[PDB]
């Protein structure tokens, strides 16, 4: 049966471990292969680890845009390795999701200046999009958002220090039904992690432009779409600078570059991913913001730890999972955190929320380089 | 269908050898995981080895209470390797049992002072709780007991060599439906060891504080419970004195310290599985006692070897084959042995009860180190 | 359900890619087998990668039809390795094809004046042929092609530098039911790429002996068939000259030898692949010839790249999606390209036909040797 | 649905090559296990190849009857490793069939004057049996013959050089009903290799004793059985002499020590499988003798090459292909060969009657050592 899509994130009050791979560390002495920006994306049944290879070992002699990129998955906590993970498709920019019925893949491959994107629906190559501005095309590198037997995806093509163009996708059982460019002028978005809520998907990007503060974009199932940034004081991207006023035009100090990031909008307020570290990739935390999505203001409620500060973090992004998985009365909302190492490869750690008791810690990588 | 627990053991007179995993003998080659704490339980379709990993693999740099413990699974008498295992949890102590329709995994994870035991329904979060007395929360490191659609576990939080807090739960799908703590002073519980019998459930676990005899535990659905030690003067803890007149109370002689096992109770006798040597993890037997659970002396009947007193032992632990999996009218009672070796790591055996004919012979690691 | 077959090939104006498993990359220093002549053949649920092993893995010291060649399968995508591939049969030349309830496999093994074809349904031997001219029997080395419940193959037995027989096959549940020998004076026919068409079978092969065009032969389910080459001047084979005004007769110059090819007939026009070089085994393209199965012109239309010309090419066929497993209206034209490298081993690519956007690119083994 | 196991065997002319493990040669590098005495049994789903695994991989220091011997499978053809292999039982001999519902597995294991043979249906430990001679309780190291959801075995308990005692055993659902001890004085069975015949079990063994000829017993359901050597001048067994007159009885020529081997029984005739040279395990040959079961003459008429007198054979078992798993009117004979190699050894190679053309050829180990 196709995903309803239809009920709401239930509000959780923290963030309860999920999965973690231990990669590089098993990778010291195992076949395991060399990863970056992984996500999870859940089908009625289970939930998998989705990355992108080089076609490498970790302590290997093979081991970023290269022909030889491919998209694999494995289930959740698994390590990715040679033995164990199915081949997905060819890509050095993904991105997949569950509609309830099969799995639609979505990969980017080909020159920078001529990419295409290769749509596949349960293994099956249905729909194929070429870039249009001929500047890397690229995708969200997390799952997309599906309602009601369509799934959705945000698209970039164009500079990544300047202004770009941003397309907005319907993808009905592997088919591009609906596109529309998103007119935002003096905005960027780069790597979008969207998730559904009540037959509407929210999108929260990366400007890697001006921006230290991350833009959101949400639409219905006609495109429909509103964008913005997210007001809280509490900058959400990385390079940042200290948490002050915030504003939600682009907020330039620090704006240029960036990170994958995501958010939970609720009401008016926000659930914050982030890095610990102002400057680098080091740390995470979530943080509560009870008017962070329209409000100026620098203050927060709820801080819990993930990471430590001496530790390091990378790409973080939403993933959900519906009640046809969890028999629950709303969306649930997840996220993951990359732990980049270093070859140059990645663990993967995962969190979900509730509404029961948590504490903060610090689940790094750990692996003896 | 949901496991019913309503038959009672049917007896038995001896124990069959049901697996043999070999861990470290094929480790010293193979890609096999560093593990400890395993233990065995059963679906209605079959029986999976449980296990913690430190994220690591035998012969390599890597190899107590760290981030970077797993719980994971494989099925029954197969290494425990990265590319075999099925990720269940993040967990440095952890419960895991299936009530006939999907696994549950407990797995406690956090600081020493903030630990929370993420229960895991089907692999969703689906319940958490915190640390009460905010001194290592902890659990049985063996399969929790299923009766009627509804798991129980027995958790300790406090101090591991004075007077500690003890509480029984109720978990249906995942979910706390009831808690009591036990009432038990100068009692101490670690690591019990649970089965269902009879629509009850029948905990043994370990006195770590003052008690070289094996305090128990037995409680209904609605958690109305008794307590006690067992009475047979054949001691079941490591480390222990000599088989002298026992008592129904804690044995303070060598009653410091111990180890995780298990004692199946028929009546007013007792199945006792112990180490061979009274000071160390050494060697294994299988020890029926006519009266022991309520009498004081020192006289047995039947005792099986299992494994020689020259080859180390470790951790033992009771599970269940229900009528479900194995079509008969009785529940079957098993047992595991931990094989404690060295990095420390170690190897599983598994035996199950038969009325048929059996042996003592020794099933030891075997691995030359 | 059978495959019906009775649907045309849609037209398609490029290719898109489907999997790369970069054997070689990940070899160095995981466990994976060195291949050669694979090939890829779908089921209605799955595609599967086939491919003949020596027995022996990359980097290792046992690293042509020996008795130690078997026929194993892996999901598409995935590295042929000991610890994910499915033994099909034992082989040095090989087929496989669904036919919608079950897969049909044929290996050929045994000496070379007395090799015999063995038949596998559902990995039941149903059915043997040996050889009738004693002078090596060799297959397509790619799938057959099954129309209603029926799959078809084409068996060359003879020498490859001369005059040979050749014979098609009706193959109903791995049972041979009807067998023809091909009138075909003056032509050859090696390692047949065969696809099924509108209710009939169009196989396009290799001229060793002295065509540097394809042959190819058509024909119905009752075996009733039709012969002839590709008309084109652009040549298929390689070796081959330069393009010039070519014939439908065997092109004797540069026809000596040759490499498995594939081409797919649309009316009076062919899609047809081959390699960059007119020497070696490097590179490939795939060009569209809008008059090429009858007229003798070197004009095309649209030619697309697939491997760059410093790069290592080699064996290249045919396969195909049924609308059984994609839902579609039409049989997808798809093809893969073996990436010899050389020990002698191979990775391979594969690519599927789409009428949307598409873009040229090249994705070799690249593995440093 | 239980195999009904009443149709008789369909007459073969001739055997085609069924699998190939290459174990060995993939052990030089890949983690495989060190296995010996392989046997193959069928589902009406899948053949699976059963074996011995003494817990150690090829090319490590770890690698008769010891306790860290256990009972593992693969399917058919593919290599023995921690990484696919299901664990079976703990035994250092053992025996495995399927009644067409689930698996029954026979393991033998504990000391040489106290072993138990531990039967399991469905991994489920059901019945055991100890020695009752209390020197090396053993069975068949092939698989069991099942005739209408009762499954039929044969053990010897005594001597391996002098008279020894014999029993036959029915079970079903892995519970033996009952039990017959066989009435054969001056007779030897060891090893016996089993299978179905219109309704009928039949059974040819190893005379380690003083017979360089097979013995056989041949039962109905009811374990009323007869006895009787294999007449014919072409002598079965390793080590033997040359082919002159055979005799009805044990001959004494070479008769001392054996190995496991097999023949099929059609009327008066026999197919006899046995190694090429006469005083080693060199070598293997399938011969046809049209009076061999009843005649004392050394004449044959269809002699098949299996294995090279220069290569290294072992173990030979008989295995069948019921109608529910190949969809025929008969029971398809079926055998496999041990090529045992050296650490110690061995891979498996497998053959099926038909009654179509063949080939003699040699397919061995073909491992440099
Ligand atoms: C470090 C400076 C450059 C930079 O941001 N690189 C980004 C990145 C990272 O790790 O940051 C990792 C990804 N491999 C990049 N994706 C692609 C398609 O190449 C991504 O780049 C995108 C998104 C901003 C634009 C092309
Ligand atoms: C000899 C070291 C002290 C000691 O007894 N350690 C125990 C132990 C062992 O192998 O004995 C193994 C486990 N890893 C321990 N579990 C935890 C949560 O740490 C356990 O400790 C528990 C139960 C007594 C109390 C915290
Ligand atoms: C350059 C060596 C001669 C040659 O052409 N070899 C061919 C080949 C290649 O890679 O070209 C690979 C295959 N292993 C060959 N197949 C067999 C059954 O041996 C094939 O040979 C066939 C088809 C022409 C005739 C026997
Ligand atoms: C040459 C050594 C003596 C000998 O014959 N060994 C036999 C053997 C072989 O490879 O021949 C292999 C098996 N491992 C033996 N099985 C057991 C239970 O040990 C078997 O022995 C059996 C059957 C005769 C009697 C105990
Ligand atoms: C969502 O849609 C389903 C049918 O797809 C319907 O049964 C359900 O009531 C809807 N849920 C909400 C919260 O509106
Ligand atoms: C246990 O309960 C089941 C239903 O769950 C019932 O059919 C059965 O009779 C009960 N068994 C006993 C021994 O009371
Ligand atoms: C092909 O045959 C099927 C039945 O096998 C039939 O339903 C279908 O209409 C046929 N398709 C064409 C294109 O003729
Ligand atoms: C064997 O028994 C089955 C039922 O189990 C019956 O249908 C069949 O006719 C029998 N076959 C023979 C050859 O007697
Ligand atoms: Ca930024
Ligand atoms: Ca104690
Ligand atoms: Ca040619
Ligand atoms: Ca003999």
């Amino acid at each position: 049966v196709k995903l309803a899509g239809n009920s709401s994130l239930c509000p959780v009050s923290g963030w309860a471990p999920l999965s973690k791979d231990n990669s590089v560390r098993i990778g010291s002495k195992g076949d395991v292969f060399v990863i970056r920006e992984p996500f999870i994306s859940c089908s009625p049944l289970e939930c998998r680890t989705f990355f992108l290879t080089q076609g490498a070992l970790l302590n290997d002699k093979h081991s970023d845009r290269s022909p030889y990129r491919t998209l694999m998955s494995v289930p959740i906590g698994s390590v990715p390795s040679p033995y164990n993970a199915r081949f997905e498709s060819i890509a050095w920019s993904a991105s997949a999701c569950h509609d309830g019925i099969n799995w639609l893949t979505i990969g980017i491959t080909g020159p920078d200046n001529g990419a295409v994107a290769i749509l596949k629906y349960n293994g099956i190559i249905t729909d194929t999009i070429k870039s249009w501005r001929n500047n890397i095309l690229r995708t969200q590198e997390s799952e997309c958002a599906c309602v009601n037997g369509s799934c959705f995806t945000v698209m970039t093509d164009g500079p990544s220090n300047g202004q770009a163009s941003y397309k907005i996708f319907r993808i009905e059982k592997g088919k591009i039904v609906k596109s529309v460019e998103m007119n935002a002028p003096n905005y960027h978005y780069e790597e979008c992690s969207c998730y559904p809520d009540s037959s509407e998907i929210t999108c929260v990007c990366r400007d890697n432009w001006h921006g230290s503060n991350r833009p959101w974009v949400s639409f219905n199932q006609n495109l429909e779409y509103q964008i913005g940034y997210i007001c809280s004081g509490i900058f959400g991207d990385n390079p940042r600078p200290n948490d002050k006023t915030g504003s939600c035009g682009p907020v330039s100090s620090n704006g240029a570059n960036g990170v994958k990031g995501f958010s939970f909008k609720y009401g008016n307020g926000v659930w914050i991913g982030r890095t610990k570290s102002i400057s680098s990739r080091n740390g995470f935390e979530m943080i509560w913001d009870p008017n962070g999505w329209t409000g100026t203001d620098n203050n927060f409620s709820i801080k819990q730890d993930i990471v430590g500060i001496n530790e390091w973090s990378g790409y973080s992004g939403s993933f959900v999972m519906h009640p046809e998985l969890t028999g629950l009365d709303c969306i649930v909302p997840c996220f993951w955190v990359e732990l980049i190492r270093g070859w140059t490869s990645g663990s993967s750690i995962s969190f979900c929320g509730v509404n029961s008791d948590t504490v903060g810690w610090s689940w790094p990588d750990g692996a003896e380089l």
